[PDB]
């Protein structure tokens, strides 16, 4: 009887490990999918761009925003299009508006003309443009902030790319992080980054 | 003694399953989540993109100029591409714009019977599997809406609407209307079946 | 002492209870992770589709869109169109999303039947651009395909990872080993052929 009871317990410890061994794989495939997921979403959001803080309408067309985007390029970069779709999305301020280009190259030229100019106004109203993320790559960009800040100060010239890439000068040079956990095995070979993000990387 | 030894090893054994058990519902609210994002990328990519079923049966040229004949013989246009996927396969129609995409639904809709050398074809909307079950399963509650005079509607993705107190509601999924109609006394013995609840 | 292994005994046997249900929950959610990594095959396949991938192009430190632009039409020219992008990834491959997937095919097929592919003399490859499940799958085919090829039924591997030779006067498509498996049940000389690579 006492021993019955303890074969009972060594074989159900048995099957616990085994459901903790299987529990691990399916872990390691859900978050296999979650990183596919992101990807993918980037990938697809890639000719897409987000235009921040332009005057609501009232009855707005598919019509009016195409208008209204190439006043904004006649407002700011005149030396510069095909749209696949634009649209408002989906609190009490204007909606954000989605511009899916028909190509890549048109996304990115806009970019380049919005960040070299600075201030981009619609009808003199400061308007904000930027890239369309996923969630989580979006969640990753700010999460670099608490190490950005300290490489901002400290004249590192840092700088977040896609998809969620920290970069920033070292040695004349532009080192290129996907992670933290990249940054990490980095800062461990030079003595000043180290103690300088130990905090921050959370080593 | 030996009954202690052995009560010790249970009790652990008890934390451990508790413990699994708590991973589990974790990488299962994990899981859902992945389905409902695959449901929202499948739907946003398939947005220009319409079906042609039933049409007679290869390239890509040929296919335009069907799809021209259809229009002349059904509603009196930028083809980014057209393509095949006991019945002729569907043919995927990918529009440049997705409001030239919107207009030929709806032209096609408000026709009612869409046919091609006077044989009926049909243009649907081309949604994600998942976003389709959903929307036929609105379809019982829908009817009871429609007869118990509530205006129910169907949208995008798969969100059912309707007048509860002169107010228009809408609901992405039948939980959130589970949630709704529980405190709402009148609707609640009405759907009660439609709902599984 | 008597009372307590009394009590034990509900214990174990209700945690022995937990354990199997935990078992099946757990072969419920397994189910559900394959049709989403299936799901994600399949969608990964669908973007990737209208691309082309180029392997083994140098690099270059003044490289910009023009210049893989004019190297795609420098391979065009040594060896043998409008593009929505073109981007790299040894030098990394390039991605090459053409408008119509039908003009990938037609750079394919020419590539395939000329067998080799150079620029500037050195050897390149153009392979298709698709989901790592699907290239192992096709990569799966491999063998079958390679024996299908010595016995002249003029095998074809086509999207996603599709098997394709002529039977019978007549094409036959698989989309996987096994609608294979129920093809040649059948057909005995076939069977025999193939018994080994299907694994029957
Ligand atoms: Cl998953
Ligand atoms: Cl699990």
């Amino acid at each position: 009887r006492c021993d019955q009871l303890e074969e009972r317990v060594s074989a159900a410890e048995d099957e616990i490990n085994e459901i903790k061994r299987e529990g691990k794989f399916r872990e390691k495939r859900i978050k296999r999918n979650e990183q596919s997921l992101q990807e993918i979403w980037d990938y697809v959001k890639r000719p897409n761009l987000r235009l921040i803080g332009v005057p609501e309408s009232d009855v707005e067309n598919g019509t009016k925003l195409e208008n209204t985007l190439q006043d904004i390029i006649q407002e700011n970069f005149p030396n510069l299009v095909q749209i696949q779709e634009i649209q408002r999305t989906p609190r009490a301020t204007p909606r954000h508006i989605i511009v899916r280009f028909t190509k890549v190259e048109m996304k990115e030229k806009m970019l380049r003309a919005a960040r070299e100019k600075g201030r981009v106004t619609l009808k003199g109203k400061p308007i904000r443009l930027t890239v369309d993320l996923s969630a989580e790559t979006l969640q990753a960009r700010r999460e670099w902030g608490p190490i950005f800040n300290i490489l901002k100060e400290k004249n590192f010239q840092p700088r977040i790319s896609y998809p969620a890439k920290l970069s920033f000068i070292s040695e004349g040079e532009i080192k290129y992080f996907i992670d933290k956990q990249m940054l990490r095995d980095f800062v461990t070979t030079r003595p000043a980054l180290k103690e300088l993000l130990k905090e921050a990387l959370n080593m």
